[PDB]
């Protein structure tokens, strides 16, 4: 069921490749950069794969795998990406909050919206009641959804009266992160963590992609650009 | 290994009220322009969403577990240290806020306030029954410390801002002071301390004070003058 | 080879409970002034420190903060709650070099989550049954504490001679202390029962027992008597 531990494996490995290339990247990269505002950008947008690439390696090498009975027999379940997550999502939120100059207010209504839904997904993961783990799923996609709203129809208002550059950097971001994020709650439901539709290997694969364009892309977008009166 | 059965209607109550006393915060803050009144409402809003994922964990069973201590296996519901851990500092940092606290105060409060949840999720886990006081002791000192602040700090700052914040502290002060300190007292003489209590009446005293620490603190602060706007 | 625990070290857990508990109770019992908000930071950030370690000296005094992990063939003891100490403790440590350097926001976050890693990375390590990764861990843990260190070193020094002679000089002692005491940790482990067996839980419960005191109950003395903290 879901076998594990071993199928996946080049799968975590790519993921770990990624992830750490794409954070000795931003290192060797940041190398310069004076501006104390492009300071923060650079700080928060390494830190994010850095944090995966910790979290892959668990994976990868067992760890960050554990079993949980449910539906029917035990259960490979992947932890490790909710300890990334927990972290990094908060993260990729502060890039674009410091980026649209947001509210201290939005902000912190933001993260700990950020904070249910990865919190929220991990219980309904390791719940073993079978019918439960959709309520729980129920809940993070409400607190996505919502985390999404404020970004798209509340983010981008503010966004354009800010500078052309700004507005136009900020979009693409928006644009990729209401697209990227919105697909967790999808693989999550047709994978070894709800339904049976699709193998744990496939549900590993959909997140290593999603995951490395959601982080080393999302960062290629951001700090390639006019960081906010700073580059 | 029942342990969760009883109880329940509590904690479906306890779902229930905290998870309406957000969608009303929720639906409630739509407006709201001032960036300093957003703060407050984005804080207490938090509050009890983060207690509505709590206790639903507790009435579906996850949020339940058993301890070895006493000679037999005990129900704990480890799910409260979870909330509390965050729910609290939140509570306390709208305090701060209303009294326009320096970062430090603010700092040595969230941190204490740490300190007492962490402890007392120690002392409710530690199998040998003994200890559980030691941590309990801890945790007390840690709470007292706090009220300390809030009593003999926050309202000598309070009561220089203006009529509306140093009378919207003063009742806060004054349901935070008592709600706050009943919880040792629930937790000492309930079925994580000294069997005096089961679990059952536990449960539903924590969800008295839980609510009313919470939805009602909530209400109190979002009716009245929240710094710079309402 | 290794084998079973929770009695021997208790001196040193108790005694490192006591200075810990002291150490907290003398910062209290001295910050009771203080009315300048920049060093008002300073005191809570500094009394905080010692109060987690508390609470983590005491629950491994306690026993609570000892598990048992399987690897290299045996069960084998270890304290956890180390890390669930430092994970809070060492950010707080360097909250403090860079409030006094008053760093760039960008670098204390970069500063926080490699610290983050560090402690985080190797509680990983420490409880991995897979013996060989253990060091794949700590390998890493080292590079995110060496990366902090430098920041520190080679970053904050410069900064720092450039504020206040009593700034400049609290700092470069502080930075002293620190990357002299920080820097054995890894050695400590590496050579302790979480790692090779070249000296037992013992002796490594004793050696994390006086670089806890004094790079957290020491660093706390040397800032809390600079006044170059802007507050008397
Ligand atoms: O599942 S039942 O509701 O039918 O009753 C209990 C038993 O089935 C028991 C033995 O299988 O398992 C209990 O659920 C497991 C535990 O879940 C939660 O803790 C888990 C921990 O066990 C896992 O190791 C970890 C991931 O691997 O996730 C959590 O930390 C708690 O609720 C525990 O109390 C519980 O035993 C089940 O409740
Ligand atoms: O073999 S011994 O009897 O001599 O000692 C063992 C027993 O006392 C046994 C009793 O069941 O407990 C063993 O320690 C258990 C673990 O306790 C703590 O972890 C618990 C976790 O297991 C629970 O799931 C959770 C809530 O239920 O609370 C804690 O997190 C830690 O102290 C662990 O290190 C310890 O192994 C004891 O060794
Ligand atoms: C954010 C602060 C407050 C807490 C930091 C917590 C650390 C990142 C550790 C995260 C541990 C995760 C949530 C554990 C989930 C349950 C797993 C089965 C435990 C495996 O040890
Ligand atoms: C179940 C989940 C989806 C509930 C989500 C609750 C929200 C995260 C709470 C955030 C604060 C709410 C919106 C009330 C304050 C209103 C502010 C204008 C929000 C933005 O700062
Ligand atoms: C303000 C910031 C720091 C906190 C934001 C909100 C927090 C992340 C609270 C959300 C925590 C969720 C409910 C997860 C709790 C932990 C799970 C019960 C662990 C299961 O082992
Ligand atoms: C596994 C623990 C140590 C790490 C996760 C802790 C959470 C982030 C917040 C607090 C939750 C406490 C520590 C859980 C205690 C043990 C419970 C049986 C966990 C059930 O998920
Ligand atoms: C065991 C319990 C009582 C320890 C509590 C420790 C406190 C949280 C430490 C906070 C910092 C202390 C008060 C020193 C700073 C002095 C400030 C005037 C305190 C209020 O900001
Ligand atoms: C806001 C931040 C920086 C300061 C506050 C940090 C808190 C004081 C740290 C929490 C410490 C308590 C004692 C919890 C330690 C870990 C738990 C005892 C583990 C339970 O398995
Ligand atoms: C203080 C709040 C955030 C909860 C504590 C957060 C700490 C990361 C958790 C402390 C436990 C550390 C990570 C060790 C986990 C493994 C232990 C066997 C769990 C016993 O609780
Ligand atoms: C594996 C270890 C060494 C990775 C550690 C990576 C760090 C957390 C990233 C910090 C940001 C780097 C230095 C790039 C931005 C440069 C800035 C001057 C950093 C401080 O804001
Ligand atoms: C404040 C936030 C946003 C930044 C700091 C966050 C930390 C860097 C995240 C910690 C990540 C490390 C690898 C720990 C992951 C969780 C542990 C492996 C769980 C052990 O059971
Ligand atoms: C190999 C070198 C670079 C390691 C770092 C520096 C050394 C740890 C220096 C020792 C630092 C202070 C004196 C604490 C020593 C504590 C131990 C009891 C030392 C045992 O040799
Ligand atoms: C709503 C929902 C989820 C959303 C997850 C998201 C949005 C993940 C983002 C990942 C990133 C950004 C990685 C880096 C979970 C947690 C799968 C739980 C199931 C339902
Ligand atoms: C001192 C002490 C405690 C204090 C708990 C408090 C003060 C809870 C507040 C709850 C709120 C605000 C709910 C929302 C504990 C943790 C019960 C442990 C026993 C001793
Ligand atoms: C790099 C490395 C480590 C560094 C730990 C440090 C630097 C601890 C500092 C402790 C303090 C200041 C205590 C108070 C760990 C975590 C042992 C893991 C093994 C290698
Ligand atoms: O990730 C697989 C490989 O992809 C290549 O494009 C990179 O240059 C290698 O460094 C990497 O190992
Ligand atoms: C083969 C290593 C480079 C891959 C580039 C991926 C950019 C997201």
């Amino acid at each position: 069921a879901q076998i594990t531990g071993r199928p996946e494996w080049i799968w975590l490995a790519l993921g770990t490749a990624l992830m750490g290339l794409g954070t000795l990247y931003f290192l060797v990269k940041g190398m310069g950069v004076s501006d104390p505002d492009a300071k923060k950008f650079y700080a928060i947008t390494t830190l994010v794969p850095a944090i995966a690439f910790t979290m892959y390696l668990s994976m990868l090498l067992g760890y960050g795998l554990t079993m949980v009975p449910f539906g029917g027999e035990q259960n490979p379940i992947y932890w490790a990406r909710y300890a990334d997550w927990l972290f990094t999502t908060p993260l990729l939120l502060l890039d674009l909050a410091l980026l649209v100059d947001a509210d201290q207010g939005t902000i912190l209504a933001l993260v700990g919206a950020d904070g249910i839904m990865i919190g929220t997904g991990l219980v309904g993961a390791l719940t073993k009641v079978y019918s439960y783990r959709f309520v729980w799923w129920a809940i993070s996609t409400a607190a996505m959804l919502y985390i999404l709203y404020v970004l798209f129809f509340g983010f981008t208002s503010k966004a354009e009266s800010m500078r052309p550059e700004v507005a136009s950097t900020f979009k693409v971001l928006r644009n990729v992160t209401v697209v990227l994020w919105s697909a967790y709650p999808v693989v999550w439901l047709i994978g070894s963590e709800g339904a049976g539709i699709v193998p744990l290997n496939i549900e590993t694969l959909l997140f290593m992609v999603l995951d490395v364009s959601a982080k080393v892309g999302f960062g290629l977008i951001l700090l390639r650009s006019r960081a906010i009166f700073g580059e």
